[PDB]
């Protein structure tokens, strides 16, 4: 009746699922162009799957209420390593809350003492493994490195890291990573079989709770004495009381654990490494001097107020790296009302989807996208989703670009590096989060 353009099924089971598993970007445009609207539906595995890919019509996607806009569904995927009852698939009031809390030990005013922190894991990365004067590396393993580490030292207290450090969180993680299959968000029945996938989820989760478990204890036993007892992401969720009067549980803390570090973990090295390889790209120069001007007058030892102050060319560089090649490809949700956009009525039961790859990529809001330029501005409000928006807008933003732009800032007052392929990497779509494609990110550190 007012349903969106619906693209032509022409191969029934799996409709538009594998022409979008060669081509992203490409199918999604075709469809738009083709279809001559922006919104429009495609069949995914037998879903029906709206995505709003008119920038002006960012809002409505991003704003109405989850009993209207429902990500629980969505996420389901993810509670093998989330848990039971922990973010999406609490109730949503209790979600909220939960997500809150986590915000709250994200929060500007203990930058000051992590700016110095992350830096001095940096140094100590590079001091360690970028010691020659020229190397080869492969960029986004190291960069993996540095935030596992970073991150780590930022929100882990010293008693967790001797006991999870980063190896073994590298590993636990990696276990994670490997074993979800967002294919299940349109295959549902994989969340309810026997899978090898899910068994490793709940070990390595569980391997963490009990890691966490371990450490809570020998704190209890031990602070009486201290009169100084360690303070971290896990200790401050420990203190979390819920509206109705309830701490959270460690199931529930642990749980939170796992989407923080998780959340940061990839994006942050993908966007790190992305912002290095532009930067070093030799089409880049105005860029990169660019950069070097802001960093000029930096202290040896980084503070806060150079980072939150001083930085805003090295942010541009971090934002339109993820404008360009954004890490989380397709926003989704479930529709459980009768939701209008733009000239049409998106019907309860479809996953309405709003895609960072291809808003990112409208040439009104971004004229010639696949030009990396950290100088541009949108031109339609609201066209860059790179952290979502809205209700679930993301709330690890500030902390991820910290250490993007520490990393920025004390790579390249004190190297150079020469990108090993004439083209800057493509970009990987067969992972969960998308980086640049590993095999493609070796380069050459020197030494300035
Ligand atoms: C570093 C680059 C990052 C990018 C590009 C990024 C991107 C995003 C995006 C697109 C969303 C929206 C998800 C949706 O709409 O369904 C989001 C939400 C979220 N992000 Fe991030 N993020 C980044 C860093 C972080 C970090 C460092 C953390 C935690 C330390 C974090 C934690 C979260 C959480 C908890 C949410 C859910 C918010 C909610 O549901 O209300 N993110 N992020
Ligand atoms: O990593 C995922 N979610 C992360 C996103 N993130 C937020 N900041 C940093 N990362 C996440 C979100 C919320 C919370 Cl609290 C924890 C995490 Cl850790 C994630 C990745 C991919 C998908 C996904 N599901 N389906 C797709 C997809 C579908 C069609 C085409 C391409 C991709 O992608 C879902 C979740």
């Amino acid at each position: 009746g007012k349903l969106p353009p619906v693209y032509p099924v022409t191969v029934p089971i799996l409709g538009h699922i594998i022409q979008f598993g060669k081509s992203p970007l490409g199918f999604m445009q075709e469809c738009k162009r083709q279809l001559k609207s922006g919104i429009f539906t495609i069949n995914i595995v037998g879903k029906r799957v709206t995505i709003v890919g008119d920038p002006h019509e960012h809002s409505r996607f991003f704003l109405p209420r989850n009993e209207v806009l429902s990500p629980r569904e969505v996420y389901s995927f993810m509670v093998p390593v989330f848990g039971e009852g922990v973010a999406y698939a609490a109730p949503y009031p209790r979600m909220r809350e939960q997500l809150n809390f986590l915000a709250e030990e994200l929060t500007i005013a203990k930058f000051q003492n992590f700016v110095p922190a992350i830096q001095h894991e940096v140094r100590k990365f590079m001091a360690a493994n970028w010691d020659k004067d020229e190397g080869e590396i492969n960029l986004l393993e190291d960069c993996s490195t540095m935030i596992i580490n970073t991150a780590c030292q930022c929100l882990f207290g010293e008693d967790l890291r001797k006991r999870l450090d980063a190896r073994r969180f590298a590993q636990l993680l990696a276990k994670m990573e490997s074993s979800l299959i967002p294919a299940a968000v349109f295959l549902p029945i994989l969340l309810k079989l026997p899978l090898p996938q899910s068994a490793r989820c709940h070990e390595a989760r569980t391997e963490l709770q009990k890691i966490l478990s371990e450490i809570i204890i020998a704190r209890k036993e031990e602070e009486v004495n201290k009169d100084s007892s360690t303070s971290d992401l896990l200790s401050g969720l420990l203190s979390a009381v819920y509206r109705d009067g309830t701490p959270m549980s460690l199931h529930e803390v642990c749980g939170m654990i796992v989407a923080a570090m998780f959340a940061g973990q990839h994006t942050s090295s993908i966007t790190t490494t992305w912002s290095m390889l532009h930067l070093m790209h030799p089409a880049n120069v105005k860029h990169l001097e660019a950069l070097r001007k802001e960093i000029e007058e930096f202290p040896a030892q980084l503070n806060y107020n150079n980072v939150m102050d001083e930085m805003p060319f090295a942010e541009r560089c971090a934002r339109e790296s993820i404008r360009r090649d954004p890490p989380l490809l397709m926003l989704m949700r479930k529709v459980m009302a009768d939701v209008k956009v733009g000239s049409y009525v998106v019907p309860k039961g479809d996953i309405i989807a709003c895609s960072p790859l291809l808003s990112h990529h409208d040439e009104e809001a971004f004229p010639e996208p696949r030009r990396w330029d950290p100088e541009r501005d949108e031109k339609v409000e609201g066209a860059f989703i790179g952290f979502g928006a809205g209700v679930h807008k993301c709330i690890g933003q500030k902390f991820g670009l910290l250490q993007v732009k520490t990393i920025l800032a004390t790579a390249f007052r004190s190297y150079d590096f020469q990108l090993l392929r004439d083209e800057v990497p493509d970009p990987d779509y067969h992972t969960m989060v998308v980086g640049p494609t590993a095999s493609q990110c070796r380069v050459k550190y020197i030494r300035r």
